[PDB]
């Protein structure tokens, strides 16, 4: 693959450059933007707020997002694309489907919901010829029968593009295996797939099991903590009691275990969230003032204090990301 | 004094001969925009539209309510282009029905009721167009996020004089549910429509619910499975009673006096992906004349069963203008 689709286009493999592989423009559900807007002051407002978040990790050196909000988490190809072009930053749409899919999503097909990522990969998301650049599925523990169905046409559609699949996962109960399982079913390599929010469980073993068959990790919830905020249930529930840095040297941990070129990072940060409690946005704001930038800011720069050399830091913010968006077809 | 439209508000003298509970599209919040394929496309999806409405205006309806909810994938522009292009009526909901996403099932009763009011008051979406009426929905016994939205339907309509209309479990007894909490909230029955209540020949129960003043919706007259009770996924959404049992349930209403409640239609549609594959098409073998089937069939049905004229005018345009009209609570 020699190109990468964005929200403006494609782009050569060279200009990626530093990218975080799981964040999100804003957290929604299909059609809730444009329904009510208000929920998020404005879809200006909501805009705005986005440009300056990208432009600040911009100044950090992001020079990439891929933006994992498939059609059930409200994606909004046009608001995407504005924001990439004001802010002057690349963003990779997704396809896919996420937890929350809508009855006439859940009642398809395998068969019929190929057809439907194939349609976003290759002509375009909606009307606006905008291509994904990446498959987003999850399960939240063992999945469903149709998350099942959503694994196999992902993997179909990944092999017919050679596009990659990224996942959210239930990490401390293992979601990643049987999703492997089902992926190598449908005969996808491994080296096409992502097992997200890996940083979430403390089972190294776990993790460097699925290296070790050739996934790609993705310690994409970095910043996520609300240690200072216990009194707040559904905060706690989100963003859990670990800390920054101890999700941090789990990336430390699979480098030393030589996994340095199967780790993507990322924040799986928003700037609108509506899938959740009311006034989330703000506290995650508050918790984590850096946003998206907080992986060049913090994380890079921790890792390097912690011995891991220069090269290495580019490898996994560079490397590997161009590597994985990198359209790549089964030989 | 006037009814809001997909085209601007109408006199009450306008709407004449309406269907109360239709549909041009029965799908999911941002479906038809991501998959227009699904129905062949939008194009086809609008000229099926045109021809069916045209084919209704030309059995004598003159305005539709589309009860189609943000949830059920209402795609107000696109009921705005049929119904200039067939030049019928068409009343816009808001509301939530069964299948509401992530960002709305967790919306409190205050933020819904400011959700409703934006679709009435203002218009969906950025069209300016408003909701004419209000849809909800149980199956069965509610649940607690649909107890809150039945609670913001009835504070919506309270403030706005506008109707609400629901989909019920007949069967289950709703109805009662549903009116028990319209009712602790101010709302007054003619404000309402216990709906598909044609799917039970329990006379006690709907004529416990005239009784106290509700409407009562036999809008699924059409449907029936008769002759397909090898296929299990119609049968199941259809039923097997006959379309002149369910029909004769508006005479027996008529009969124990509640000709004033009655609202009849058909329930039909264009486009229906909220259920199987090719549902649409064992739908329309089943019933061809689609929404022209009250007017064609049950409207001679019932005057050959002794309904007299002027309580069939009654019904058709009477009911339904009184029901339509924005009507706030005396004070
Ligand atoms: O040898 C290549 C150096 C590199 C480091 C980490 C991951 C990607 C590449
Ligand atoms: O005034 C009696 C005429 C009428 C009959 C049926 C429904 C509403 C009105
Ligand atoms: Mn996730
Ligand atoms: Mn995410
Ligand atoms: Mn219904
Ligand atoms: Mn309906
Ligand atoms: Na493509
Ligand atoms: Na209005």
């Amino acid at each position: 693959g020699d190109r990468i689709n964005t929200v403006r286009g494609p782009i050569t493999i060279s200009e990626a450059g530093f990218t975080l592989t799981h964040e999100h423009i804003c957290g929604s559900s299909a059609g809730f933007l444009r329904a009510w807007p208000e929920f998020f002051g404005s879809r200006k407002a909501l805009a705005e707020k986005a440009v300056r978040g990208l432009r600040r990790a911009r100044a950090a050196g992001v020079r990439t997002i891929v933006d994992v909000s498939t059609f059930d988490i409200g994606r909004d190809v046009s608001l995407l694309a504005e924001v990439s072009r004001a802010a002057d930053v690349h963003i990779v749409a997704a396809t896919g489907l996420w937890f929350d899919p809508p009855l006439s999503m859940r009642l398809r097909s395998v068969e019929e919901l190929t057809q439907f990522f194939l349609r976003e990969i290759q002509y375009g998301i909606e009307d606006t010829g905008i291509r994904a650049g990446i498959i987003k599925v999850a399960t939240t523990g063992k999945a469903t029968p149709f998350q099942e169905l959503v694994l196999k046409a992902a993997a179909r559609a990944s092999l017919a593009t050679g596009v990659p699949v990224t996942t959210h996962t239930a990490a401390s109960q293992r979601d990643g295996e049987q999703q492997a399982a089902i992926f190598e079913s449908e005969g996808l390599s491994p080296s096409r797939v992502c097992i997200g929010h890996s940083d979430d469980t403390d089972d190294l073993s776990y993790l460097t099991a699925l290296a070790a068959r050739g996934y790609l990790i993705g310690l994409d919830h970095i910043p996520h903590s609300a240690i200072g905020l216990e009194d707040n249930a559904s905060a706690s529930a989100l963003l859990g009691i670990r800390s920054w840095q101890t999700r941090a040297l789990l990336i430390k941990a699979l480098i030393d275990q030589g996994y340095m070129k199967q780790i993507l990072v990322s924040n799986d940060w928003l700037f609108g969230f509506s899938s959740y409690v009311t006034n989330i946005m703000d506290v995650m704001d508050r918790v984590n003032p850096d946003g998206m930038a907080f992986i060049p800011l913090r994380v890079i720069p921790f890792l390097r204090e912690k011995g891991v050399p220069q090269e290495t830091l580019a490898g996994i913010t560079v490397t590997n990301p161009a590597r994985f968006l990198s359209p790549t077809l089964r030989a």
